């Protein structure tokens, strides 16, 4: 969905994907269940933590489903159904998390929506460590990939108030991407 201005991607493709995902790998509530782990576990980043696996993966995969909205709203029907449902849950279980990349990766899959006001919007900003940083006690590149998904949410909720100090964070860190499972760090901290 981010290189279909680069190369030719088809919508068949692109489009078949979503749909599967919608009426297969979807609970009634909304909620996106894992059936077949990815061999290599590290380029999952942040999800590898099987602490609230519940609320990462389906927050992860309602980002790839909005961001492919305009893409496939003619070609797949069961889109603005499934949006709102998976929100539904997210919105519910969103004041019950202590991780700050499930805040953070949870924060922005409802900023795109628009439905991160009220106490679950003040949740998100308080979670930050000195207002500049969403990070947790392990290793480093889950908190800069972390830190990404809370810089898109904010630029989602235009929010150029809280910005500067994070971006500055991000900057200071030096970090070029690359390296064994950098996937999600690399392509995260870039897109931001």
């Amino acid at each position: 969905s981010l290189a279909v201005n680069l190369i030719a991607i088809d919508s068949q493709v692109l489009c078949g994907a979503v749909k599967w995902l919608i009426l297969e790998k979807q609970k009634p509530d909304g909620v996106f269940q894992e059936d077949a782990p990815v061999i290599h576990q590290e380029m999952i980043g942040g999800l590898r933590n099987n602490n609230e696996k519940d609320m990462a993966l389906t927050a992860f995969v309602l980002i790839s489903l909005q961001e492919a909205k305009d893409i496939c709203e003619e070609q797949v029907n069961s889109l603005p159904g499934s949006i709102t449902k998976a929100g539904d849950f997210l919105e519910a279980n969103y004041m019950n998390l202590q991780r700050s990349y499930t805040v953070a990766i949870a924060g922005y899959a409802l900023a795109q929506m628009g439905r991160l006001k009220g106490p679950l919007l003040n949740k998100f900003l308080t979670t930050a460590k000195d207002k500049n940083r969403w990070e947790d006690p392990g290793k480093q590149l889950y908190n800069v990939e972390a830190t990404s998904y809370a810089l898109l949410a904010l630029l989602q909720l235009k929010d150029f108030d809280f910005v500067p100090p994070v971006v500055r964070w991000l900057n200071e860190q030096r970090y070029y991407g690359g390296g064994y499972g950098s996937t999600q760090a690399t392509f995260m901290v870039f897109q931001a």
